[PDB]
């Protein structure tokens, strides 16, 4: 299995690596027999003589064309002849390039910057992260001496822990007694126990979460002030930083350094991105934290060590875990794009889309237009819901609508006005044409995707191995969204296969698919299309009974899906008993079970009392399970009024929300602020992270000097503001769903007073 590839350079010639695991075993194979080189188009091929004398300049040596060869390659759809142009190491192309295309008898190079062991991969038709072989991980994570007003790790490194299968272990350099801590005299023995550690279980991948800014960097410079050869790579280098943009990242040659912040930053929308946020939102349970000052003066005092040696201990367990949990994924995404888990893990959906156009574009001998240049890159730049309570309700959608059109129509920018073409099909509203003689590079591309998808799905049910069944279902499951993301592609501004064309043609004909599917099954089957959305729709035919519905909507299938042309293909996705359409995208419905599915509606955050979530849920499941909107109604009167006579336990008030800032510099954004100021004048630690639970009390003044924590509620003394949780918790909770129907906040509580 291929795990990397980098280059060295050797005699001032690029050795190509390439870091594999077989057999259980570690491996590197040479090769240095690959060469840079980039494509040049020229006005006049007798120009080639002059330009092979281009010269350049790198370091103080002179950069020349090593050798030319012309070639022939497709180039917006026909075959056309170009230069490939050599050279002796990859640097040179950065020096040398501008000078080749700034001359006259140039007219555009291409394919000039590809890092060279990215394109040796491509070149090679080599794919990581492929086979049985089976990855030994490592989590590590390390805890600091901080004093605010310090320069980046002028303290030590207090502790190290690390986890893999056989359990977590702490180093650190003063006594804890605990089962899984090892004592050593000194942050610099600590070190290099870690490394022993690291050598000797020699994984194949270290995990760590934010290592890439943090855990390095923090090692390097120790290393740099003790004296230490923090050998970490399977060759004996050092760690290695890469320039990310704004910010780093980090390799060990031979290894994968799996940073998981960059891949659950991207995979789950939160908040906050702590470690301990992050383990309770993918596993379901908290982590506590231990902050810095705490770590610090337990140093300091020799006091709660053991608190601090825990805390470090589930860092690297969790860490493991959530490596164990996100890398599987991350690895057939690896496979499937063709680039190393490395980059991968960290790349943009842009980035990565284009890495295996690259690879398809080599395969089939296209020659990769450019990015655009700065000017070019300044050129690049409905229908409400039917209301009311719906029964026996069918949703109809496209499979794979963009990319099925895409491929039908033979959409691509390499087809897009094609000269002397025989047979073009037309773009709804947009009216571009596309020539259907010769299949394009992306429609081609895209059928190969959904066709190895659908045999993806026949051989998931041939098999037994759960396991395996789960990698075949990553698989699949990545395939899709590359191809709606080869779509995308098309009209992203800084893409190379941009086609502004080729976009706004594809969503043209969505619309007119969609609005046609809809008409077809209206007129001729005498449905009423509820509610709508680009590539899908509710219906139902008013007054029928659940099997009519089903058998109906059945036999349009088969007469639509006749009708429509090509890979375009409509599909029975689900019936339910009953539901409601708020707006675009807001909308609810329960299927024949009783399973209630929502979307745009329901109230999630812990700003909302309890009493808000469990009346929007009663009113949810009046509306759906007994279709009785006078009943939903009456159970939110019912609720304000309770609130009205202070009989609404106090538990459900409690309104929770974390401190962000300094409560100095703050916002002044809330009551949970005030309450943090008055506990921080008590002499309570505030930090950012701590979490403030408050009930709101009855008075005057801002909730904020009415608001007190829940600990010091009681109700023998204390009066809750039921105002309060009347108008900004229980009816904001469910006015949108009841406006749907007629009613107004006022409408749902008795008369103020
Ligand atoms: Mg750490
Ligand atoms: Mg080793
Ligand atoms: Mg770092
Ligand atoms: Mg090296
Ligand atoms: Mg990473
Ligand atoms: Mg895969
Ligand atoms: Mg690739
Ligand atoms: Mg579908
Ligand atoms: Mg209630
Ligand atoms: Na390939
Ligand atoms: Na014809």
């Amino acid at each position: 299995m291929i795990l990397d590839t980098d280059y060295i350079t050797e005699d001032g010639k690029p050795v190509i690596r390439i870091f594999k695991k077989e057999n259980g075993e570690f491996k590197i194979e040479y090769d240095r027999t690959f060469e840079p080189y980039f494509y040049a188009l020229l006005k006049d091929d007798s120009a080639i003589e002059e330009v092979k004398k281009i010269t350049a300049e790198r370091h103080g040596t002179v950069v020349t064309v090593k050798r030319v060869e012309k070639v022939q390659k497709k180039f917006l759809g026909r075959p056309v002849e170009v230069w490939k142009l050599y050279f002796t190491h990859p640097q040179d192309q950065p020096a040398i390039r501008d000078k080749i295309r700034e001359h006259p008898a140039v007219i555009d190079i291409y394919e000039y910057d590809t890092p060279f062991a990215k394109r040796y991969l491509i070149d090679k038709g080599l794919v990581p992260m492929e086979g049985d072989e089976e990855l030994k991980m490592l989590a590590f994570a390390i805890a600091t001496l901080y004093h605010e007003g310090e320069e980046f790790a002028e303290g030590p490194i207090l502790m190290i822990s690390y986890a893999d299968e056989e359990g977590a272990r702490v180093i650190t350099w003063k006594n804890v007694d605990l089962p899984y801590v090892d004592v050593v005299s000194t942050e610099r023995e600590m070190i290099k126990r870690f490394l022993r550690v690291v050598k000797e279980k020699d994984p194949d991948v270290l995990i760590t979460y934010n290592g890439d800014n943090f855990d390095f960097a923090y090692l390097k410079k120790r290393c740099e002030k003790l004296g230490i050869n923090f050998a970490l790579g399977r060759d004996g280098s050092e760690p290695k930083i890469q320039r990310m943009g704004d910010r780093f990242a980090v390799e060990v040659k031979g290894r994968i350094h799996f940073d998981l912040y960059p891949v659950i930053r991207r995979t789950i929308n939160l908040p906050t991105y702590t470690l301990e946020a992050v383990y309770e939102a993918v596993f379901g349970q908290p982590k506590e934290k231990v902050y810095a000052e705490e770590i610090t003066t337990a140093w300091e005092t020799g006091e709660n060590l053991e608190r601090v040696a825990r805390y470090s201990m589930e860092d690297a367990k969790v860490t493991y875990e959530l490596g164990k949990e996100f890398l599987p994924m991350e690895a057939q995404l690896s496979r499937l794009i063709g680039q190393s888990l490395w980059d991968v893990s960290r790349s943009s959906t842009g980035n990565l889309v284009e890495w295996f156009l690259l690879r398809k574009a080599y395969e089939r001998n296209e020659l990769a237009p450019n990015k655009p240049d700065e000017k070019e890159l300044a050129r690049r730049r409905v229908k409400e819901p039917e209301r009311g309570l719906w029964e026996n309700i069918v949703y109809l959608d496209f499979r794979s609508l963009y990319p099925s059109i895409i491929i039908t129509h033979n959409v691509s920018p390499d087809t897009l006005n094609r000269e002397g073409c025989g047979e073009y099909d037309v773009a709804p509203q947009v009216g571009h044409r596309f020539c259907k003689d010769l299949p394009g590079f992306i429609p081609s591309l895209l059928g190969d995707l959904l066709e190895e998808r659908q045999k993806i799905k026949k051989k998931m049910k041939a098999t037994i191995d759960p396991i395996e069944r789960k990698l075949l279902d990553y698989r699949q499951r990545l395939i899709k969204i590359l191809a709606n993301s080869v779509y995308g592609h098309m009209g992203f501004e800084n893409a190379r296969w941009y086609c502004k064309e080729c976009a706004e043609s594809v969503t043209a004909w969505g619309r007119e698919y969609l609005t046609m599917t809809i008409k077809e099954i209206e007129e001729k089957y005498g449905f009423k299309v509820i509610y709508s959305d680009t590539d899908g729709f509710f219906a139902t035919i008013p007054g029928a009974d659940a099997e009519t519905v089903k058998k109906k909507a059945m036999e349009f299938l088969k007469y639509i899906n006749a009708k429509l042309p090509g890979a375009l293909e409509l599909e029975y996705e689900g019936f339910y008993k009953r539901g409601f359409f708020v707006t675009k995208k807001k909308y609810a419905v329960i299927d024949e079970e009783g399973k209630i599915t929502t979307r745009g509606l329901e109230i999630v955050r812990r700003d909302w009392s309890e009493i808000a979530k469990e009346t929007q849920a009663r009113v949810l499941e009046a509306l759906l399970k007994d279709g009785d909107v006078e009943k939903a109604v009456r159970i939110v009167k019912e609720v304000t009024e309770k609130l009205s006579k202070y009989e609404v336990p106090p538990e459900k008030l409690v309104i929770h929300k974390q401190i962000t800032r300094d409560l100095k510099d703050y916002k002044a954004t809330g009551p949970h602020v005030a309450v943090a100021k008055r506990l921080a004048a008590r002499g309570v630690k505030i930090r950012p992270g701590t979490v403030i639970s408050y009930i709101v009390l009855k008075g005057s003044g801002r909730i904020g000097d009415r608001a007190i924590p829940f600990d010091e509620f009681d109700p023998t003394k204390h009066r809750y503001d039921a105002e309060y949780y009347i108008e900004k918790q229980v009816l904001p909770a469910v006015e949108r769903i009841l406006r749907a129907f007629g009613y107004r906040k006022e409408d749902l509580r008795y008369q103020k007073t």
